[PDB]
């Protein structure tokens, strides 16, 4: 219901890697999947440790049709290489 | 996207307990809190491990609009009563 976002998260098969957090905003959901990132050590290092090493989804919640919509991996990905950039 | 059904499963407000599995049916999900009440030891009994010691959050696949529904924990263990006493 109430969380903007709500993140899927796993290491390869390993069902007990299979870990959900709810986030407030795009930016919290971003600095989450960093926080992964930086925990478990570049743009290109970046996008290659969420297309090998963990994978994520997020379901962005729409409050007009109070539904959960997934969105691709690459979408998060664009999105935090935009942070990233900036930051 | 594909997944009928996404559960969310969460032991108090541990984030290390947050986790996701996907089910083809309710039935696949029913049995899967089923295992968690068992592995972790009567409707009254199973009710009140989902409110006190695991809360749990289903997410149902419209196929039609392709977004997930949040439903009631309520919704989901009405359900598991009806595969309980059936079986």
């Amino acid at each position: 219901a109430e969380s903007h976002i709500i993140l899927l998260i796993q290491q390869g098969s390993d069902p007990k890697t299979r870990i959900w957090s709810d986030h407030c905003s795009l930016r919290s959901a971003i600095e989450y999947i960093v926080g992964v990132y930086q925990t478990n050590q570049d743009v290109s290092r970046f996008f290659n440790f969420f297309d090998e090493i963990y994978d994520c989804v997020p379901l962005v919640y729409d409050r007009h049709f109070r539904a959960y919509i997934p969105h691709e991996k690459q979408w998060l990905l664009h999105h935090a290489q935009e942070y990233l950039t900036a930051a």
